């Protein structure tokens, strides 16, 4: 009731103020829509949307099956008055979750904030509202008015669960990118989540549950309405700006396409592979776009097409932009002002920290792809809240996340059909028969590694610099936590909206036409590879078997479980084998069961300590046996092979960093000056700090993308790993069980959820061992492979400046006479020593830290 004021029924009656029929702009002539105003600026409308795009008109699967991990089509949705009653309930309750959060709240305000700038005149000295940023509201007699908003949510097109920004255009101008602005229209379902897995959580959560885990539609939600944030204050990456991958070998994804402003919207590390020459050229950007609308506020000299005057106007947009103003009444851009704004938007408002309120599971890079989709009802209170979400308070599914996982809350999640085939995108890695005939295994185009291309990373460090007295110095970044969106919420204006003037009426039917939008080509799909050797990929896939009918199933421990489907794949030791394969009496059953729960343990709690490597102080062995590292199928190999070359061994592809010849300082001189020349040197010496800083977090971004992903999937994979030998030990264990006969019921009395419960806490404990050891191994690399390459950069630039600020004393000695000796002390000693790579200060990942 904080945010959503009235308590909305589909079935309402038309009103023509907050329940009415609107038409939206339009390509050609459409039909009114019953919608539904949630909250000033806001509205709602329940349908499946097939009226903003004129392409979109039918809600069956394309021809072409289209790119995305997992995707669903459903025709009959969102077509009965009690789907989109609640439709309604649905979305209203997650509008009041986001706002229940400190950030959700500040979210909200800026969005209602964000008027669309009315830079629709044709003459420069006239403000004039643009027409596609309003709809007609139709009123009870028959008449229509029109009025200004800035959010809407519709229904899904053909794919129920592709979720979006969309907005009209102008003809001339970018208004998603100029500083202006325009409505935004969300297509959004909250009867639909994504199925993803998570392992990283572990270490504070050691009873963490089996499968699947559900996304909390309000953190969904929340991502779509950041994406609107950025739009309605026209500072969106050009989507042309994406993130381009190497595509060319046989570990590489097939492709992937994801754009700069996905990566900022969702926070943490992915808005970190965005280097800083980038950031800092896209905020110089808005920067001038946004004195550009100072510009015209103050060449503004009258108002058309609404009631309301020039000077409130003026002060809505004096509001929206955080701009200065004189008492001589001209505007202006503060520079401080808009960098907090700025960063607010960019920096605060992301998907990563909604997480941090909401308290709930999430996906923690964008790299980890969605598995499955379920349907879900978050209407009843008894099964979602606006506090707790699925993880109801003071219940089972409280703690370590159970009201999300799938598995133990199975009444609130239906698993759907993937219209997405598990093999519809993939590579084809083959092998010789053991080239007159081939071995080919299909991986799925998501289980593939990332690899960006060098072109996404780019620098001006080879660009020299002139040293001044009035040299600015670069107040240090302080990074995103929780004091300090704390303290932008409480400088927070929280009470005071903009109203809904007035305006105008615009023509019956408003003429409209979405944005371009960048024409992307399909990837190459079915890529074939002829390897001398077996991968990782074949390593997972031998530890799968039919789910199926099939029984019988043979543990062993050669990768010819690629031949036999009654044959896995497995790395533990061959007593296991022998142990597992044994043919069990229901007498002896319980206690071999018992002992084979204890030995999944022993095998999966290995760890063994090291001094000798460094950054590593512990290893995994069964790692190497697993994924096949090095091609050296030994646990012995593994553990001597890391000593001997260290982390680069677990990466798939070495990375390329370039660091260019570092720009040297110049200096300027003032003749008869003893003030203004220690200045000088001293702006050279604290600006030599910022150089050391610069590269540290040049070296930083590129380790972030293209080292700590592929690790990442690594961890991800030894989890598909042990959950593969675990489904085989269950899938051996209930056969033999199947096997006997009416000795089953009270002789034995087993229980196989026990079972599956006592291994899923194994695979967790080794988990917290395996995620010790991988973030070990990513630190290790960026300390020992990566950070010395700019360190011995870095120090032939201090080489430079030494001579350089060594002769600027020399040749000013005459003007410092009484403080040469102590000036040419600091230079020498200052220079002299490196300065301490902090890892804390460039990555905010606090259990990436804990190395
Ligand atoms: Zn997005």
């Amino acid at each position: 009731m904080e945010f959503v004021n009235k308590q909305f029924n589909y079935k309402d009656p038309v009103n023509g103020v907050d329940i009415a029929y609107i038409k939206i702009p339009n390509a050609g002539q459409m039909q009114p829509v019953k919608a539904f105003k949630i909250h000033n600026k806001i509205w709602v409308i329940p349908e499946r949307d097939t009226f903003t795009n004129p392409e979109e008109g039918d809600l069956n699967p394309p021809p072409e099956a289209k790119q995305v991990p997992v995707s669903y089509y459903d025709s009959t949705y969102l077509s009965t008055d009690n789907e989109k009653d609640n439709y309604l309930k649905g979305v209203t309750k997650l509008f009041e979750r986001i706002y229940s959060t400190d950030l959700g709240r500040m979210l909200l305000t800026s969005i209602v904030r964000g008027i669309p700038f009315w830079g629709g005149s044709t003459i420069d000295t006239e403000l004039k509202v643009i027409d596609t940023n309003c709809i007609n509201v139709i009123q009870p007699d028959g008449s229509y008015r029109s009025e200004e908003l800035n959010l809407v949510i519709i229904g899904p097109s053909a794919d129920i669960i592709q979720f979006e920004c969309k907005s009209f255009g102008h003809e001339v101008l970018n208004l998603t990118r100029n500083g202006y602005g325009s409505t935004q229209y969300i297509r959004f379902s909250p009867d639909f989540t994504f199925g993803f897995e998570e392992s990283l959580e572990v270490d504070t959560n050691p009873l963490l549950g089996a499968g699947k885990f559900a996304t909390d539609p309000a953190v969904t939600l929340a991502h779509e309405l950041i994406h609107a944030g950025h739009r309605l204050y026209g500072i969106a990456i050009n989507p042309n700006r994406v993130f381009k991958v190497n595509t060319n070998a046989y570990y590489e994804m097939s492709g992937l396409e994801v754009s700069f402003e996905e990566l900022r919207t969702f926070g943490g590390h992915d808005a970190k592979f965005i280097d800083s020459l980038q950031e800092n050229e896209f905020r110089l950007y808005y920067y001038n776009k946004f004195k550009d609308i100072a510009s015209t506020l103050n060449k503004a000299k009258s108002i058309v097409g609404t009631t309301a005057s020039l000077q409130y106007m003026k002060n809505v947009f004096k509001e929206k932009y955080l701009l200065s103003e004189d008492t001589s009444g001209k505007f202006s851009v503060d520079k401080l002002k808009f960098d907090k704004l700025y960063k607010m938007l960019t920096e605060i408002y992301t998907e990563d920290n909604f997480v941090k309120f909401f308290k709930v599971l999430n996906r923690k890079t964008y790299l980890n792809f969605d598995k499955a989709v379920f349907k879900i009802n978050i209407v009843p209170k008894v099964n979602y809240t606006i506090y707790d979400g699925f993880n109801l308070r003071n219940t089972n599914l409280a703690a370590n996340f159970n009201g999300q996982n799938t598995e133990i809350n199975n009444m609130n999640f239906t698993k759907l059909k993937n219209f997405t085939g598990l093999f519809e995108f993939y590579k084809l890695l083959c092998v010789d028969e053991m080239a007159l005939a081939l071995q080919c295994i299909k991986v799925n185009n998501w289980d593939l590694f990332f690899s960006p291309s060098e072109d996404n990373f780019t620098n001006d460090l080879n660009k020299g610099e002139e040293i001044t007295s009035d040299t600015n110095i670069e107040a240090a970044e302080e990074n995103i936590s929780l004091d300090l969106i704390q303290q932008y919420y409480l400088t927070f204006n929280f009470d005071n909206e903009p109203e809904n003037i007035s305006i105008e009426n615009l023509s019956s039917d408003i003429i409209g036409q979405l944005e371009l939008m960048p024409n992307i080509e399909r990837f190459p799909n079915g890529k074939k590879y002829e390897l001398d050797k077996y991968t990782m990929f074949h390593y997972l896939r031998a530890q799968e078997f039919e789910h199926g009918k099939s029984r019988i199933a043979l543990t062993n421990s050669v990768n010819e479980a690629l031949l036999n489907p009654s044959r896995v794949y497995t790395f533990f030791s061959s007593d296991y084998v022998k142990k597992v394969n044994k043919a069990t009496e229901a007498a002896m059953f319980l206690g071999w069961v018992e002992q084979l729960v204890y030995d999944f343990t022993d095998e999966t709690s290995e760890v063994s300590t090291t001094d000798k490597i460094a950054d590593i102080t512990i290893i995994i062995p069964y790692i190497g046996p697993a994924l096949n590292i090095g091609n050296m199928l030994y646990k012995d190999d593994f553990v001597g092979a890391l000593i001997f070359s260290g982390a680069v061994i677990l990466l798939e592809f070495i990375p390329e960093i370039a660091i260019p010849v570092l720009g040297t300082f110049a200096l300027v001189s003032y003749i008869a000056n003893k003030v203004l020349t220690v200045q000088t040197i001293d702006n050279a010496l604290s600006k030599r700090n910022e150089k050391w800083d610069e590269v540290y977090k040049y070296i930083v971004t590129n380790w972030l993308a293209k080292v700590n992903t592929q690790i990442d999937l690594i961890r991800k994979k030894m989890k598909e790993a042990l959950e593969n030998q675990a489904e085989a030990t269950k899938a051996i264990i209930n056969y033999q069980y199947n096997q006997y006969t009416e000795e089953e019921k009270n002789n034995i009395n087993f229980n196989i959820d026990d079972l599956s419960s006592k291994l899923n806490e194994s695979i967790n404990k080794a988990m917290i061992n395996i995620n010790k050891f991988l973030n070990q191994c990513s630190v290790s690399y960026l300390m020992n492979s990566m950070i010395p390459y700019g360190v011995k950069r870095l120090e032939d630039f201090d080489a430079s400046l030494k001579d350089a600020l060594l002769k600027y004393i020399y040749d000013n000695r005459g003007t410092l006479i009484g403080q040469v000796d102590r000036l040419k002390d600091k230079v020498n000693n200052t220079l002299s020593t490196d300065i301490p790579f902090q890892l804390s200060k460039y990555v905010d990942n606090q259990r990436l830290l804990s190395t």
